[PDB]
């Protein structure tokens, strides 16, 4: 009895898609798996639904780090107005970012990218980066984000993704005088707007491979698992890394991205250093920078424990190489949406049903029934 997910080029492209060091290879939480020139560069190859750096600037602030970030320093306001949105403008004077979608296909051609997120990330790809200290041209890659809702693509020239500690940035203007205020990478999921971040290195090779190769979406009514005896048996709170209740399901999805043990290029590692200067848009590279290359726990089941009456998210950090079907659960990324998908069909009439070995007189068969995944347990003693 094989695993039916390697038995299909459907299954097996369907599955690739959440071996997430493998197709994304770069941290998730904060990407920095990249550097160039002496700083760390965004480099995960596939796009990251619903991600926002949120920020805490004081209440009278705008706190919208798509705003564009200051092109001169004020001494005078502490922390710096500003976001993370690159504010050059174009010799004739149109900005450098945010651009209309719309206009993105008209200035790409026609053979550019077939997808927005592609387009965007290209558009990145393309964008000659500048120093903003020394102010000279660079190689360096700034990261994008996509908005689904305005159909405006951004590019970052901060690049800078987790900024945490009294010694370095104020909450709410608390300690007061600090540069810049603290910031952390969050999953958020508002209907004004509709967020993809992304590397530049999502428009390398084929711009658009994403929607085929990466965790995009959440796949419903079924779980994460691992090929073990005829069976997949699914991920759950024995071979989980965090696996408390959750009230719902994109409280789940959440936690996911947000988790201490999330793949993460972030320093884990405090260095005694002065205050970041108002212009330090990209992280400086250092011999021991962490890249995690998209190992964590990145995958999370969303379930109803039979046992218990309780919704559990299980976040767990291996690979998982099957999906057990099971009607009402959620299988959730750190990269992908919330919105939904289903498992590949199946196709009934040729479809050979795996038998597990009888335990206790109770063998776990998977099958297709109506063309669809179908894992069960049987009787098996007469
Ligand atoms: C960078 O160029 C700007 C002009 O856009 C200038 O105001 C600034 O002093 C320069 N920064 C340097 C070279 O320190």
């Amino acid at each position: 009895g094989q695993n039916p997910w390697a038995t299909t080029t459907a299954f097996a492209d369907f599955m690739k898609r959440f071996n997430i060091p493998q197709v994304h290879g770069s941290g998730i939480f904060v990407d920095l798996g990249r550097d160039t020139e002496g700083y760390r560069e965004v480099g995960g190859k596939c796009p990251v639904f619903g991600k926002a750096i949120q920020m805490h600037q004081p209440a009278e602030y705008s706190n919208n780090f798509l705003d564009d970030a200051p092109t001169s320093n004020d001494a005078s306001k502490k922390p710096l107005p500003g976001g993370f949105n690159n504010p050059q403008v174009y010799t004739s004077g149109q900005k450098f970012s945010p651009i209309d979608d719309s206009l993105l296909q008209e200035r790409l051609g026609t053979a550019g990218p077939k997808t927005a997120i592609g387009r965007c990330a290209l558009y990145a790809y393309s964008t000659i980066a500048v120093n903003p200290s020394t102010n000279y041209t660079s190689t360096y890659k700034y990261p994008f984000v996509y908005d689904a809702v305005s159909r405006k693509c951004y590019v970052l020239s901060v690049s800078a993704q987790l900024l945490k500690g009294e010694k370095y940035c104020s909450v709410n203007g608390t300690p007061s005088g600090l540069t810049w205020a603290c910031f952390e990478p969050v999953k958020e999921k508002s209907s004004a707007r509709a967020l993809v971040y992304g590397s530049a290195f999502v428009a390398e090779g084929n711009p658009d491979a994403w929607q085929s190769a990466c965790p995009n979406d959440a796949v419903k009514d079924a779980l994460f698992g691992k090929w073990e005896d005829g069976q997949c048996v699914p991920f759950d709170t024995k071979t989980s890394v965090q696996s408390d209740q959750a009230t719902n399901k994109e409280e789940c999805w959440k936690r996911v991205f947000a988790n201490p043990l999330v793949a993460s290029d972030a320093p884990t590692t405090y260095p005694e250093a002065a205050q970041k200067n108002w212009n330090d848009f990209w992280p400086v590279h250092e011999q021991s920078s962490p890249k995690s290359g998209g190992f964590g726990a990145n995958w999370a089941n969303f379930y109803l424990e039979k046992e218990s009456g309780e919704t559990i998210c299980a976040i767990f950090d291996q690979v998982p190489d099957c999906f057990a079907p099971i009607t009402g659960a959620v299988a959730y990324t750190a990269l992908g949406s919330s919105t939904e998908v289903n498992l590949p069909q199946c196709d009934s009439a040729s479809f050979i049903p795996i038998e597990g070995p009888c335990n206790n007189c109770v063998q776990v068969v998977t099958e297709c029934v109506g063309n669809q995944f179908d894992q069960t347990s049987k009787a098996c003693c007469t």
